[PDB]
């Protein structure tokens, strides 16, 4: 209703109108860029000194799940928007705007908080769903086929090459890639340079 929500909605419209100006293209390259946008957040949180494990999973139907053991995206009610910080951050995310569905689970304050979105729009208010003794952020997203019209299927080797490189370039971070798309044949590569 307020000036805040208005700018968020205009922001989503702008990203979906010209996706290639935000992520380079809507080809297979652009699809893979979505993963790097999320993963780069976890890398920064590790470099800041608050995380050291990152897991990227290619799930059934080419959902992507990214999990870190950082502090967790904050959930406190923000001054600007009057909404949880996590909601504000994710409603301005290009990955969220270009995903048909996105989910977040924040582990923080010994609590698990959950919110879901479609094309960047929150589907309900941030909800406490359980408790935890760890901190971290889990992001699950499904790329929007309306945007990524060529393909929404990830290439394991493409993710693997860059994930390995990230681990090599950011020594000490454990980065794991797992492909669960075929439950009968699951592949996993784990990188941890010392
Ligand atoms: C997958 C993933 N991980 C993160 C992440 O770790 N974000 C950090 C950003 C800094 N955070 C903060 N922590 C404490 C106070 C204020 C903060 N902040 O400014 O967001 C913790 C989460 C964002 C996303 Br997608
Ligand atoms: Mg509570
Ligand atoms: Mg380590």
């Amino acid at each position: 209703y307020g000036a805040g929500q208005i700018q968020v909605l205009e922001g989503l419209e702008a990203v979906r109108k010209r996706p290639g100006m935000y992520i380079g293209s809507t080809s297979e390259r652009g699809l893979h860029h979505l993963v790097w946008e999320i993963v780069d957040n976890s890398i920064d949180e590790a470099l800041a000194g608050y995380a050291n494990q990152i897991e990227v999973v290619i799930e059934k139907d080419n959902w992507i799940k990214v999990t870190d053991n950082g502090r967790g995206i904050p959930v406190d009610i923000q001054e600007k928007m009057g909404r949880p910080a996590v909601e504000v951050i994710l409603t301005s995310s290009v990955v969220n705007a270009l995903s048909q569905d996105l989910e977040v689970y924040v582990h923080r304050n010994e609590t698990i908080y959950h919110q879901a979105y479609k094309k960047g729009v929150p589907q309900f208010d941030l909800k406490e769903v359980g408790t935890t003794d760890k901190t971290g952020t889990v992001i699950r997203f499904k790329a929007d086929g309306e945007i990524f019209t060529e393909t929404t299927v990830y290439n394991y080797e493409t993710l693997q090459q860059r994930i390995r490189e990230l681990a090599f370039l950011n020594k000490g971070i454990q980065i794991t890639l797992r492909d669960e798309r075929d439950e009968e044949n699951v592949r996993e590569d784990s990188y941890h340079y010392e």
